[PDB]
């Protein structure tokens, strides 16, 4: 029985239920974490910046379950376009806009990646992806507005690849965290 996430740390708790089997059941995560209503307050903490990039910064480490991650957005600031490693990803706006941009698996044959949709998620959207679905790219195309996401991914997963958008060339990229638990981690 799914009940209506009444902040960030009661919508934690409802995660760990949901996960607490080996399982997923993806409209229901994403019916609660669509139902959760960004409050600032409550993630002021984690929503930590840099200048040049987006950065990821841990908020729940999911009993091993899933990782939940909250993404700083600088205005013009994206993603490559990326896979999520067999894993469920399911992304929520907690402030600002992000586009979305969808891309098939690239075939052996070098080809350009061409766009197969996109669209804007706005503030408290939830987005789901799986590498069945496909491929994306996540950017903040604001000139004035920096973005805040929420990430939950499960497996956890720390690796990734990026694709080139000119030939669908992937590459194996490792990722950091900016900060654990409202903790800096240089
Ligand atoms: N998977 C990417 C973010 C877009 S889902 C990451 O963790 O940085
Ligand atoms: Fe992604």
């Amino acid at each position: 029985e799914l009940l209506k996430p009444r902040t960030l740390a009661d919508l934690i708790r409802i995660l760990h239920e949901l996960f607490a089997g080996d399982e997923v059941n993806v409209e229901e995560v994403q019916a609660v974490l669509e139902a959760y209503e960004s409050n600032p307050a409550e993630w002021a903490l984690y929503a930590k910046f840099d200048q040049y990039r987006y950065t990821r910064n841990l908020v729940d480490q999911g009993n091993g379950k899933f990782n939940l991650m909250i993404l700083c957005w600088g205005e013009g600031h994206g993603s490559s376009i990326h896979d999520h490693t067999d894993s469920h990803c399911f992304l929520k706006l907690l402030q600002g806009n992000l586009k979305e941009t969808l891309f098939d698996w690239p075939d052996k044959k070098s080809n350009e990646m061409i766009k197969k949709s996109e669209r804007t998620l706005r503030e408290n959207q939830c987005a789901y992806i799986n590498d069945s679905i496909g491929l994306h790219r996540v950017e903040n195309v604001s000139h004035t507005e920096p973005a805040v996401s929420l990430h939950l991914f499960s497996p956890p997963f720390d690796t990734c690849h990026a694709f080139d958008q000119r030939t669908g060339h992937k590459n194996k990229v490792t990722m950091t965290f900016h900060s654990k638990f409202g903790i800096r981690t240089p």
